Parts: C-alpha cells; structure tokens; sequence
C-alpha cells in the first residue's frame, strides 16, 4: 500500500475510492444503515461468544486513517465464536472511526441515525491460518461493531485516551500492553449481523459484521481527545483526524438478522 492515496479529504476522501478499488461499489459494501423495522429476529443464531480473559495488547498505532490497538494473535487467545459465526476468530486489533461533531461519527447506521463514533474490534478466521490470508476469503473476518455516544466517561477507555498524546501523527507509535478491551463492552450482547466488507480500502467482502444494538457512552472530554489526533505526519500541514467515518452504501440482495426479538 506504498502508493494508496485514500483518505476522508474532499479530494481523496469516499466518493473516489472506486477508482482504485472497483470492489467500493460491490455487493456487499459495508457500513449499511440497519432498518430496524425490517431487521428479522433469527432464532437459529446461537449466543454471542467473547473471550477476551487472555487478550494481550502490545502496541498502539495511528496509521494516517486511525488509531490501532494491536494484539498478539499468535496464540489461541482472545476469541469470537458463536453468534452468527462458524469457527474460531481471534481478536487482532481494534479501532475507532469518529466525527468532527457529536452528531456524526459512525460508519453503521441505525434507522439512519448516525452516533458519535463506531469501535471495530476484528478478528480472523483461525482457518486460514493469519490474516493475511483471511482478508482474501468471504467468511475470513468477523468484525464486531460498537456505537459510542456521548454522555458518562467509559472509565475503560481512558487508557486509551491517555496515550493517545504519544502518537499524534501518521507512523507514530508506542508500546501498549495489558490493555483489556472487555472494558469497552456494553452490558447487553444483542446485535444484528450481516454479510459485508471492510469500510476502508481494499474494501475487501471478507467480513461477517456483529453489530451491538447497546452502545456504550464516553464523555465529551474523551471523544475530544480523538478528535485532537493527526492525518498528516509529523512535520506536514495539520490536519485534524476527524470524519473518519465512510458512509451507509447500498444494501443490495441483503438481509440484517437480529439475534433478539
Ligand atoms: N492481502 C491483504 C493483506 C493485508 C491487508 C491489510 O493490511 C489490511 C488493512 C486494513 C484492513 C482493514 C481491517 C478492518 C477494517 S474495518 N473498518 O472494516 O473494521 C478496515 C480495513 C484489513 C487488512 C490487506 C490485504
Ligand atoms: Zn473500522
């Protein structure tokens, strides 16, 4: 990816990304808007499975698109199974994707409304071996999404705000460990799926998308803290990481199941 040119700029940013990924008007394009209305509870969708007990961070980067927390994914550690999925996925890292306003923020949508900001933890199928390998498979990644809004601090995520001064701009990095994402979870597991993509270039349709209905709330202090961070490098014009979001695409000859009635 030494010559992608992506980004979210007026120039760079969504509406040109099928000019050098075709795929962009696929599908099976992901984020969707979730019309809750026609959404159908499955009963066949078995409970969700989250096993971060043994999760272990090591780093934190921001890649000129986001931050990652990154995973040690070399052991059988840190899980999703069940739900709608088949196998094993092991967590590998999460991100955010926010806005410039509290009122725009997330790539999925819910009856079209739109939260502050979306968290991403994802996962590969164990299958393929690594995730290299899953990317270029349909059922090769399980990503499950999060809805932030903003109200109470998530007392979880403060870690992660903290060091977020360390790598403000593109290639910044720094060590993270013993991070536990369970702190980022909502109390209620219910969510819709559906089959889907990944929400930035390549955009490759390797994703089965979990999509919590609870989100969890962060305060106004800590989505301001994302919103500080940097596209650009180090020593280049500033300009803010916020509006990271891609927009709902077309749902096409697909249905969102809902695990609740
Ligand atoms: N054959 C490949 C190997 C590695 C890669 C990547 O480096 C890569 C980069 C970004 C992503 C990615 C992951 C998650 C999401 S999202 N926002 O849908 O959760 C977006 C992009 C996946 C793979 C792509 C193709
Ligand atoms: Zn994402």
């Amino acid at each position: 990816g030494m010559s992608h040119h992506w980004g979210y700029g007026k120039h760079n940013g969504p509406e040109h990304w099928h000019k050098d990924f075709p795929i962009a008007k696929g599908e099976r394009q992901s984020p969707v808007d979730i019309d809750t209305h026609t959404a159908k509870y499955d009963p066949s969708l078995k409970p969700l499975s989250v096993s971060y007990d043994q999760a272990t961070s090591l780093r934190i980067l921001n890649n000129g698109h986001a931050f990652n927390v990154e995973f040690d994914d070399s052991q059988d550690k840190a899980v999703l199974k069940g739900g709608p999925l088949d196998g094993t996925y092991r967590l590998i890292q999460f991100h955010f994707h926010w806005g410039s306003l509290d009122g725009q923020g997330s790539e999925h949508t819910v009856d079209k409304k739109k939260y502050a900001a979306e968290l991403h933890l994802v996962h590969w199928n164990t299958k393929y071996g690594d995730f290299g390998k899953a990317v270029q498979q349909p059922d090769g990644l399980a990503v499950l999404g999060i809805f932030l809004k903003v109200g109470s601090a998530k007392p979880g995520l403060q870690k992660v705000v903290d060091v977020l001064d360390s790598i403000k701009t593109k290639g910044k990095s720094a060590d993270f460990t013993n991070f536990d994402p369970r702190g980022l979870l909502p109390e209620s597991l219910d969510y819709w799926t559906y089959p889907g993509s990944l929400t930035t270039p390549p955009l490759l349709e390797c994703v089965t998308w979990i999509v919590l209905k609870e989100p969890i709330s962060v305060s106004s202090e800590q989505v301001l803290k994302f919103r500080k961070l940097n596209f650009n490098g180090e020593g280049e014009p500033e300009e803010l990481m916020v509006d990271n979001w891609r927009p709902a695409q077309p749902l096409k000859n697909r249905q969102i199941k809902a695990s609740f009635k």
